[PDB]
């Protein structure tokens, strides 16, 4: 589909209807609101179309600070109001709710089932413990969302006991869905908590996810990797990617 969209940018160089241009800008806004990134050849067409504006293919510093503008890429951290927005509408089972509310916030919410079943070679009671042990080395509060299945041999427990002594474990019924509990416990704990597993808010969810998801651990950046603009500038990631199209005018 990106292939088709690119072709309309190419047509844009000669089509100087400024009503046509604002439909091309709508595409850019669609990319932003849905965490999509153009291909490299699509990026070239965007740069080229805008220049009919100065474009440069660049990278982003550790506190980017784009190498091209010197401008600072949008922050990945949610504002207190933005976070209280996204939080409210995700919660929009009471044993779990109780479990959370009678306890201090957590730092990492771990989807035990999906984490354990991702490196299929090793036993999954072992894999969970390994993830927990590496994280408990820094004294974080850990909530492991598990199932009654984990406390039934054989998921050697044994090994689950070592898990429960370094992480807090809530064992939901085996039929329960994973996503609701993880989203609740993480968002309830606060903007600081991370996890392992409308248009403005769907964007917020995407910003929140990118800045709070621990990927097996991958580093979380200071800045937000999305198509973005300030009016005088556009910053478009392409080909999360690390290459950026820099536009300023
Ligand atoms: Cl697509
Ligand atoms: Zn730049």
């Amino acid at each position: 589909m990106l292939e088709t969209l690119k072709a309309f940018f190419d047509f844009g160089k000669d089509i100087k209807d400024d009503n046509y241009s604002n439909k091309l800008l709508d595409i850019l806004s669609y990319l932003r609101n849905n965490q999509l990134y153009p291909g490299e050849s699509f990026a070239h067409s965007i740069k080229t179309w805008f220049e009919s504006w100065k474009g440069q293919f660049t990278t982003v510093r550790k506190s980017g600070q784009c190498s091209g503008c010197g401008k600072t890429i949008e922050s990945i951290q949610l504002s207190p109001e933005e976070y209280e927005c996204l939080k409210g509408k995700i919660m929009r089972l009471k044993r779990f709710e109780n479990f959370i509310k009678s306890r201090p916030p957590f730092d990492v919410v771990i989807d035990g089932l999906n984490v354990a079943k991702m490196f299929p070679k090793v036993r999954e009671s072992q894999l969970l413990l390994n993830v927990v042990s590496q994280l408990a080395k820094r004294n974080l509060r850990l909530l492991v969302l598990g199932r009654k299945h984990m406390l039934r041999r054989s998921w050697s427990r044994d090994e689950m006991e070592e898990v429960q002594k370094q992480a807090s474990c809530f064992f939901a019924d085996d039929i329960s869905e994973d996503d609701p509990f993880l989203l609740y416990a993480t968002l309830h704990s606060g903007n600081h908590c991370r996890f392992i597993t409308d248009a403005k808010t769907q964007r917020l969810f995407f910003k929140w996810q990118q800045g709070h998801q621990l990927a097996i651990f991958q580093r979380i950046l200071s800045y937000d990797t999305v198509v973005q603009t300030t009016g005088d500038s556009w910053h478009i990631p392409y080909d999360v990617p690390t290459k950026w199209l820099c536009l300023h005018q």
